[PDB]
C-alpha cells in the first residue's frame, strides 16, 4: 500500500503535460470530499434517520427525501469552496446558482446530488451524477452558461453507493473507475481506461410501462425475448437507479432504456444532469446513447431541467434498436 494510486494523483499525472491552471484537479478532489461524505452517511441512514421526506418538490415534481437535502448541500458547498466553478445546477434548485466572484473559478457543472430516490428506504444502489464544462462566454456567469450541448462537456461521471462506493470518471481520452477504501478516505484506480462491449446480453428497462411504449420500443423488448435467429434470449435487469442500471451496462455491456412514451414525449430521465453525464461516459467507452432519433449529447438545451429520452450501452445493441426506430420512422 506504500504506493497509493488515487483519483488525485492519476488527474494530475495524466495533465502534466496539457499544462494548466489545476482548478480541475481542484474541483474534482472536492468532490470526492462530498462523496464520501454523502457514502458515510447513506451507509449508516436508518440510525441517523436519514430515511423518509423532506416536505418540498422539485420542478421535475418530485417529492423531496431528507438525503436529497443533504446531499445537495455538501456539493454545493464543496464545489463552491473548491474556487473552481462560476455556475452551478442541481435537480433540487429551481434556477442556477451563481458563485460569488471571489471564489469562481471556469467551470461549470451540472449535478444530481442523489440519484435513485426511490430506492432509498429498501436500500438499493444510490448514486450521484455530474457533468462539467469550462465556461465559454466572456461576460457575467449565468444559467445560459449550462446550456450548452453534452458534447462540450470536458469531464463527466458518477458516484456509485453500492455494494462498494465507485467514482466513474470520464475525461476526454477514456474511463476510470476509482473505489473508496472506506479505513483511508481515498478513491483507488482499480479499473483503467474501461470499453464497454460491442454487443452485450442484457436490456434493462421498467416494463410496467408497456401500455405506453412506442412501436420501436416494443417490437425491441419483443425481440429480445424471442430473438429470431434461434439465439438466447436476452437476460433483463432494472435495479431502478439509473447510476446502477448504466454501471452494471458499462461493465457487463448490453442495454439500457428510459424512452420517451405516449404520456412523456421527451422521456423521465434530466438531460443535464443524468442524460449528458451518462450518454459522455458511454462514448468515451466506445458506447452510444441515443434517443431514438438523435445523439443526446448533440442536444442544445433551451431548459435546465429539460427531459429527454435516453437509450445507451453496447453499440451493437443501441444500433439493434435504432434500425427499428428508422424503420418504423
Ligand atoms: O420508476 P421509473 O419510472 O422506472 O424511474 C426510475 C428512474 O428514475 C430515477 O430515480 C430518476 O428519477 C432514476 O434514477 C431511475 O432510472
Ligand atoms: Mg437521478
Ligand atoms: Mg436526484
Ligand atoms: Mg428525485
Amino acid at each position: 500500500d506504500t504506493n497509493i494510486v488515487t483519483l488525485t494523483r492519476f488527474v494530475m499525472e495524466e495533465g502534466r503535460k496539457a499544462r494548466g491552471t489545476g482548478e480541475m484537479t481542484q474541483l474534482l478532489n472536492s468532490l470526492c470530499t462530498a462523496v464520501k461524505a454523502i457514502s458515510t452517511a447513506v451507509r449508516k441512514a436508518g440510525i441517523a434517520h436519514l430515511y423518509g421526506i423532506a416536505g418540498s418538490t422539485n420542478v421535475t415534481g418530485d417529492q423531496v427525501k431528507k438525503l436529497d437535502v443533504l446531499s445537495n448541500d455538501l456539493v454545493i458547498n464543496v464545489l463552491k469552496s473548491s474556487f473552481a466553478t462560476c455556475v452551478l445546477v442541481s435537480e433540487e434548485d429551481k434556477n442556477a446558482i451563481i458563485v460569488e466572484p471571489e471564489k469562481r473559478g471556469k467551470y461549470v457543472v451540472c449535478f444530481d446530488p442523489l440519484d435513485g430516490s426511490s430506492n432509498i428506504d429498501c436500500l438499493v444502489s444510490i448514486g450521484t451524477i455530474f457533468g462539467i464544462y469550462r465556461k465559454n462566454s466572456t461576460d457575467e456567469p449565468s444559467e445560459k452558461d449550462a446550456l450548452q450541448p453534452g458534447r462540450n462537456l470536458v469531464a463527466a461521471g458518477y458516484a456509485l453507493y453500492g455494494s462498494a462506493t465507485m467514482l466513474v470518471l470520464a475525461m476526454v481520452n477514456g474511463v476510470n473507475c476509482f473505489m473508496l477504501d472506506p479505513a483511508i478516505g481515498e478513491f483507488i484506480l482499480v479499473d483503467r481506461d474501461v470499453k464497454i462491449k460491442k454487443k452485450g446480453s442484457i436490456y434493462s428497462i421498467n416494463e410496467g410501462y408497456a401500455k405506453e411504449f412506442d412501436p420501436a420500443i416494443t417490437e425491441y423488448i419483443q425481440r429480445k425475448k424471442f430473438p429470431p435467429d434461434n439465439s438466447a434470449p436476452y437476460g433483463a435487469r432494472y435495479v431502478g437507479s439509473m447510476v446502477a442500471d448504466v454501471h452494471r451496462t458499462l461493465v457487463y455491456g448490453g442495454i439500457f432504456m428510459y424512452p420517451a412514451n405516449k404520456k412523456s414525449p421527451k422521456g423521465k430521465l434530466r438531460l443535464l444532469y443524468e442524460c449528458n453525464p451518462m450518454a459522455y461516459v458511454m462514448e468515451k467507452a466506445g458506447g452510444l446513447a441515443t434517443t431514438g432519433k438523435e445523439a443526446v449529447l448533440d442536444i442544445v438545451p433551451t431548459d435546465i431541467h429539460q427531459r429527454a429520452p435516453i437509450i445507451l450501452g453496447s453499440p451493437e445493441d443501441v444500433t439493434e434498436l435504432l434500425e427499428i426506430y428508422q424503420k418504423h420512422a
